[PDB]
């Protein structure tokens, strides 16, 4: 076990763990991956249940802290924002307000148990459970749909600020809906969930997005902020270089 | 309908906190107990989904989500916290920052990680199953005894990892002190069981109570409606659970406030 840098045990499919190397490539930490192999049984396997007792990925080792693990992809990204602001004194992805902190937070949360999870179960009912029973399919489908409504919904108004301070000159216009904001020309330019910068409430989702779509949601048609918003993020080189294995 | 949520937001104080929850909520009461706890002072106002007022505009803006539990910290201009893995969060940086005492959480940055490690744990894999097995067993369309006997099977795993996670607390506990037997415990002679620490109060990080372990507390409390038998399978989380439900924060918090 190495005495500095960051050892993540993941798995090929593991969207939360694309996550924590996205982070991790964002914030320039030199990590290695260990891609346990559960049709054998190297998760529940003790060397790791150590590592991390729920047996699963993704799983976080801090070399530089006497090899501390840290299970939940969640808590992963919060000691991962915490350690490297502790470092430079620069809040990369994450903010030095405690306002803002509460506001990541409440996105961070909000998509580890609100959006990951539903999307996990409509997969399951959609692909791996024992029987086809739509009511089921349809639970997680409605559900996952709407907290992309709420993601959506915010990011729109996110954007109507900026659309609508540069470029008072047409604000009430792109207000009363009489004109689309898509007209403005201060559109395309980037927006996120909170601090108006990027931070790891906006890169939590990116990974369940790609997946959604087996799911039967299209984002780009049906939720179009949702959808630059992930086009913005994919097309980070630390992202695409996350992104694979 | 909402007209009551539209009036509170046209009479915000400056200071104190305002919970925006719900009889049956448990992580509304997991809110108010970490509240209660830290000797925070709360107004509490339930939301009745019934008239939509979670619907109400002012709501809406605060809470994205428009669920509950929600925190105003009006001391920070009305700050809104949605989330109750963010509440609680939120709720301990401010008693450290202020009190200077880590009171339910940590100074040691490898140690809030465990913390948050456990609190993601409660709010993204044990409430939300418990959440799904309650569902199709109780609120569903439709009866689908696969999807009840998942759901009822994971919240069992979930308890699983907690348990044999108190158990190594446990042993741990019963052999640094109770030094008198230690030998015995190791050497097979002595159950370890009958020591004099064996009903003490083990905690799922640092040796002290957390925001880890008291986040369980409301779902502990509801487990039984899906067949979990706290008391009999789960020893170690029956024990837990107890010490906690037993303290006199924790009850004020249940008994409504």
């Amino acid at each position: 076990q190495p005495l500095e840098g960051y050892t993540l045990f993941s798995h090929r499919s593991a969207p939360n763990g694309f996550k924590v190397a996205i982070v991790l490539s964002e914030l320039g930490f030199h990590y290695n991956t260990i891609f346990l192999d559960f049709n054998l049984g190297e998760h529940r396997a003790p060397e790791f249940v150590s590592v991390n007792p729920n047996a699963r990925v993704p799983a976080l080792i801090d070399h530089g802290m006497d090899n501390l693990s840290i299970w939940e992809s969640g808590a992963i990204l919060l000691h991962l924002v915490n350690k490297y602001y502790k470092e430079t004194g620069n809040p990369l992805l994450w903010s030095d307000d405690l306002a803002d902190q509460s506001q990541i937070n409440a996105w961070l949360f909000f998509q580890t148990s609100g959006h990951a999870p539903m999307i996990g179960q409509a997969l399951h009912f959609r692909y791996f459970h024992s029987q086809k029973i739509a009511s089921a399919v349809e639970r997680y489908t409605d559900e996952v749909r709407r907290v992309y409504g709420v993601v959506e919904m915010a990011l729109a108004e996110r954007r109507e600020a900026l659309v609508m301070e540069l470029d008072t000159e047409n604000a009430a216009a792109y207000s009363a809906g009489t004109t689309p904001m898509s007209q403005s020309r201060f559109f395309d330019y980037p927006v996120w969930l909170v601090g108006d910068k990027l931070t790891i409430a906006d890169l939590a989702f990116v990974p369940w997005n790609n997946v959604v779509d087996r799911i039967g949601i299209n984002i780009k048609i049906e939720f179009p902020e949702v959808y630059k918003w992930t086009k913005h993020m994919m097309r980070r080189p630390a992202v695409i270089k996350a992104l694979r294995g």
